[PDB]
């Protein structure tokens, strides 16, 4: 559940937060609209696990595995079992054109997997946003939060309830140090995804976003509608649904932002000092 009567935390023994000692001095840990930016060292996972377990939180994880991308599911799911929301209730939703190619992955207790079969490049571009906004009633009934990720990835370290919030995006690992003018937003005013050179907070990834079911459905519905307008006007945004996600999150600020720990490519970008953990990474 979300927002329900919250029982008292038990007694806990942990290090005292010190007001005149930052957790991290090397990075921005809060946005200018007072959303936490989630980095290692900023959260006590024991406190957060208590809070979310006391709400009996259920997390849905959506992933699309189409055509040859079904080959990525085994490592994706095996590593999710090791690292993603361990101890919490998890429902995986695997959207695929090949239900029989989904690997039989052994799940921990309190975790389940559903295989959802799905059916022009234009409809392929819009499929993720459309499908998340077909699954509307199901997600509302089954999970509290939705996390929407790409399949050609593996978990390497903890990804847990520290990410959960009404609406989150993830800082793209290519652009977290860039000035806004260099962001690869859609720049043509004819597109619904258009962002001028003097606007923008961050460049968020299409491959890792989420929130409450309600907020995720609002985002995916808005992006799908904007993509349909663009299609009608004969324009395709430079980075497809990621361009629309960026426009949405500019105008509807996320309530947490995940640091690039949460989606990194070690082959392309190495392992910078500022990343204490690489939690979820591109498969080479």
């Amino acid at each position: 559940a979300i927002g329900e009567f919250m029982v008292s935390l038990p007694r806990m023994v942990y290090p005292q937060p010190k007001v005149l000692t930052p957790c991290r001095k090397d990075v921005l840990v809060v946005t200018p609209w007072l959303a936490p930016i989630v980095w290692e060292g900023t959260f006590n996972i024991d406190i957060l696990n208590e809070q979310f377990r006391l709400q009996n939180t259920t997390i849905g994880l959506t992933v699309f595995a189409i055509k040859k991308y079904v080959a990525f599911l085994k490592l994706f799911l095996e590593t999710a079992e090791k690292h993603f929301m361990v101890g919490h209730r998890v429902h995986y939703y695997v959207f695929t054109d090949q239900p029989a190619a989904v690997p039989r992955v052994t799940l921990g207790t309190g975790r389940q997997l559903s295989v959802l079969e799905v059916r022009r490049w234009q409809d392929v571009s819009m499929r993720r946003m459309e499908m998340i906004s077909f699954c509307e009633r199901r997600f509302l009934s089954e999970v509290d939060y939705l996390v929407c990720v790409d399949v050609d990835m593996e978990f390497r370290d903890h990804v847990g309830v520290e990410i959960l919030t009404p609406l989150f995006g993830t800082l793209h690992p290519g652009f977290y140090g860039s000035s806004r003018e260099a962001f690869t937003y859609e720049r043509r005013p004819q597109s619904q995804a258009y962002i001028p050179k003097d606007e923008g907070d961050f460049y968020y990834l299409g491959g890792f976003f989420g929130g409450s079911v309600q907020e995720v459905q609002r985002l995916t519905r808005a992006c799908h509608q904007a993509m349909m307008v663009d299609q009608a006007n004969g324009i395709e945004a430079v980075w497809h649904d990621e361009s629309h996600l960026n426009k949405y999150l500019l105008r509807h600020k996320p309530t947490k932002v995940l640091s690039p720990e949460y989606l990194w490519d070690q082959q392309l970008l190495g392992w910078p000092a500022v990343l204490r953990k690489l939690r979820f990474t591109a498969v080479p």
